[PDB]
RNA sequence: GGCGAAGAUCCGGUGAGCC
RNA sequence: GGCGAAGAUCCGGUGAGCC
């Protein structure tokens, strides 16, 4: 298939719930360009990727991008579910975490979750 | 009226003519912002401006901006007369010529007509 | 209520075609 | 037939509003 990761459903609703408990605290960018140049410009510190893309095209490159800057990056669920997480009202294909808030110490532990493949 | 100088009928007739044979001859910039790109950069040697332009906003900046960068400019009265002649299908508000061609006589003295009234 | 991160609006560049 | 130098198309920025 599209992206070549496989993740249960327990810890990507723990990336939406991440996402969804960041935008008071840090910054997060919003839809597959913005996520795509935003990491282009080396500002990523988890980013968000998801298979239900039609037609796979959409976002079928970032995440090997993002393993080449070596920035975290996870496949998560729904669109329009992560489109729930960061709180926009529309589905959204990839998203990023561009300042960590007052929370900061978890991300890195999601990370090394996504290192398990 | 942004008419500020009234200029006659027939001097507009004969700037038109003239700007009808110069489209393979010489060369031209075709609308206002073209032709105050062609002022601005500052390759203008003469540019047309029609006066029932409507809002006239839309090249009432053109003639005194012109004027300050001592580039001549003539009055036509319509639009649409200036798009038909500078060989575009639509009316055109404002017009430039940016290379004499081989019509260096004709244009020299018709300046040189313009600076007078 | 419809459209919208599968990119809304707006801006810059480009300059004669597009349906 | 319609739209178009009162800017067609194409490219760029911006990132959430527009009817």
């Amino acid at each position: 298939s599209y992206v070549r990761f496989e993740v249960p459903e327990d810890m990507q609703n723990e990336a939406l719930s991440l996402l969804e408990k960041v935008r008071e605290s840090g910054k997060v960018k919003k839809g597959t360009n913005e996520t795509t140049k935003a990491v282009e410009r080396g500002l990523a510190k988890l980013v968000y990727i998801a298979e239900d893309v039609d037609p796979p095209e959409i976002v079928a490159h970032l995440p090997l991008l993002c393993e080449e800057k070596n920035v975290p990056y996870i496949y998560v669920k729904s669109k329009n579910d992560l489109g729930r997480a960061v709180g926009i009202e529309v589905p959204c294909a990839s998203a990023a975490i561009i300042n960590e808030g007052e929370l900061r110490k978890e991300l890195g532990s999601l990370v090394e979750k996504i290192k398990g493949l």
